[PDB]
């Protein structure tokens, strides 16, 4: 996301690397609407002009941003500026004939721009010195293209287009280290499947609804398993009988997980699934959709055949529209469900954003293959478990990167030091519940600076750690409950009772958003997302490209068509976009998961 960004701010807003960054910290990722259109970035380039301090304050004073229009050495930022340069026009001849090769129909104007700006930044990367500073001035004062400047954009211009034109190799095409093969060889099933539930009620094995879903899912799959993951230690005596009779009953596969045994990774990922769930029971800070997370890669929870893992709750494309044949196939042992968001970027072609899950996830048959991959995710997430607090320092996650600033968790670490403890992640996830339980540890845990920032009063910070020192808690009450009801005046207009539950829905919001990545980031899809990564370029942004005559040149179509679930099972997620979803249509966010603390607050009590 933020790399983007800083290009942009970098090539067309005036902007030097410091000063982007400091720029990026004064603008949510909401910011990116900002830059679908110039707008932005031509107004904060003409402050730009008058200092950094100009930009700054012209940003804190304008109403609200994305609300801008019009008034009244780089190469690159010049190139696509000077449109009759002699050099910018051969540039727009090469595009539009790398594009003609490269593509199937007529080219758009959005597709040569793409091109474009490929060979712009290229060649400001091959020119340095001397002889980048003349081709500026030459591509801004119009002057002919040099002699021999042919030959050097003629290996660049070969190799945007072989970029695009070629197979991608099997080196570009290995995923958990196995290689995503083009002939689609490995065999699914659409019938065969598993999910997980360990309930958090010892007297409710699975919620009535989910029961009738499974019922659905055993009856639509036919012959094919409908397999059932639970654990027995998280039940009754009484409720286990009675589970397992309505599974009987029912054409569902039961499998107790506590009674397997396993050796190497799966005896790691069984040891850890163990550890939450018994943290769970004893209200220590486990959580069972982190053992879902971890179970849901045993070899012997998998099986030997070819299986989907689903959640539990995953309705299925039942009726006339779904796939009659058992088997299916595709390029890869592992199917993890994918899709992907456009990003709409000016006059170029839009942004693509591939997102990865793990809600459906398809397994071909016992293999070698299957075998590579599943402990390459395996070793990952027991890595994650052994080495907690590397992993928050080191963390992509915003509200992990917070978290390692807070003078609560500093304290925390000391005392697993101190008494040599290393951090559990159920001990982690206890703590913030604890502190998040009141407004005083609240703010000592996170500190008062970043409290202060928080609700708006950054110059107060002296002011709440002296509160705090002497225990004069009805600032700290006010402070916040001003900054949500916007203004001191209405926070008089409250009793007691009102104003201690805006505090408690306040604090349960900020514990949610570090309890969610603190599954996650762990155990969860972002921590299988980390895993998946190497394979995308990290070097230009992933566009789409709607026609290439050879669509397996880019990584996320050779995705999309050889190592997902997308047409490969009758199960339907609205848990991620399908694939090249505009982002727009991604505002189904708008309208708790079952294992958060509130839900899970709720599944018992």
């Amino acid at each position: 996301s933020e790399q983007y960004w800083r290009f942009k701010l970098m090539t067309e807003g005036g902007c030097n690397q410091n000063e982007a960054t400091r720029l990026i910290t004064v603008l949510e990722e909401s910011i990116n609407k900002l830059f679908e259109n110039d707008n932005f970035c031509n107004r904060l380039s003409s402050y730009m002009a008058y200092g950094f301090g100009a930009a700054e304050e012209w940003i804190k004073k304008q109403q609200i941003l994305s609300n801008i229009q019009p008034l009244t050495p780089n190469i690159f930022g010049a190139a696509i500026t000077f449109g009759k340069s002699p050099v910018v026009k051969l540039l727009k001849q090469n595009a539009r004939e790398i594009c003609e090769s490269i593509l199937m129909d007529e080219p758009n104007l959005k597709q040569v721009e793409y091109i474009f700006r490929l060979l712009a930044l290229q060649v400001q990367e091959t020119y340095s010195g001397e002889q980048a500073e003349k081709l500026y001035e030459c591509i801004r004062d119009k002057k002919p293209i040099p002699s021999k400047f042919e030959e050097i954009l003629l290996p660049i211009v070969n190799r945007i287009k072989e970029n695009h034109t070629e197979i991608l190799n099997e080196s570009k095409r290995n995923h958990l280290g196995v290689t995503i093969q083009l002939n689609d060889p490995y065999s699914f099933s659409t019938k065969n499947s598993f999910c997980i539930w360990f309930s958090n009620n010892p007297n409710s094995a699975m919620p009535k609804k989910i029961k009738d879903i499974l019922e659905e899912r055993a009856k639509q799959n036919a012959p094919g398993v409908t397999k059932l993951v639970y654990s027995r230690a998280c039940l009754t005596k009484k409720e286990n009988t009675n589970f397992v009779q309505w599974a009987k009953e029912n054409g569902i596969t039961l499998l107790d997980f506590d009674e397997l045994k396993c050796q190497g990774e799966d005896l790691e990922l069984w040891n850890l699934a163990q550890a939450e769930l018994k943290a769970m029971r004893e209200g220590k800070g486990g959580n069972p959709a982190a053992a879902s997370d971890l179970v849901r890669w045993i070899s012997g929870v998998i099986g030997d055949v070819p299986i989907a893992y689903v959640d539990a709750d995953m309705p299925m494309l039942t009726g006339n529209k779904s796939i009659k044949s058992e088997e299916v196939y595709a390029g890869h042992p592992v199917l993890l469900n994918m899709g992907s968001a456009l990003v709409k970027d000016g006059v170029n072609l839009p942004m693509e954003n591939v997102a990865f899950n793990t809600d459906i996830i398809n397994f071909t048959g016992e293999c070698k293959d299957r075998s590579i991959a599943i402990k390459r995710i395996a070793q990952s997430l027991i890595g994650n478990y052994l080495h907690v607090t590397e992993r928050i320092s080191k963390s992509g996650n915003p509200e992990l990167k917070r978290l390692g600033l807070m003078p609560g968790y500093h304290q925390l670490l000391k005392d697993c030091e101190e008494n040599n403890n290393k951090l559990s992640l159920p001990m982690l996830r206890k703590a913030l519940t604890q502190a998040h339980s009141n407004l005083s540890s609240y703010v000592r845990f996170i500190g008062v600076q970043r409290f202060a920032e928080m609700v708006g009063a950054p110059e107060d910070a002296p002011l709440f750690q002296e509160a705090l020192q002497q225990g004069n808690t009805i600032v700290l009450t006010n402070a916040l409950v001003a900054y949500l009801v916007h203004g001191m005046d209405n926070v008089s207009r409250l009793n007691s009772s009102e104003k201690e539950n805006l505090i408690k829905k306040y604090l349960g919001t900020q514990l949610s958003l570090l309890y969610k990545p603190l599954v996650m980031e762990f155990s969860g899809p972002c921590a299988v997302t980390r895993e998946i990564l190497p394979l995308l370029p990290t070097g230009e942004p992933t566009r789409y490209i709607e026609n290439l005559k050879q669509p397996d040149a880019q990584i996320l179509r050779v995705l999309q068509t050889h190592a997902c679930v997308a047409g490969k099972t009758n199960f339907t997620s609205d848990n991620i976009p399908n694939w090249i979803t505009s982002s727009e249509e991604v505002e189904r966010t708008q309208s708790g998961l079952s294992w958060m603390p509130s839900e899970q607050a709720r599944l018992s009590k």
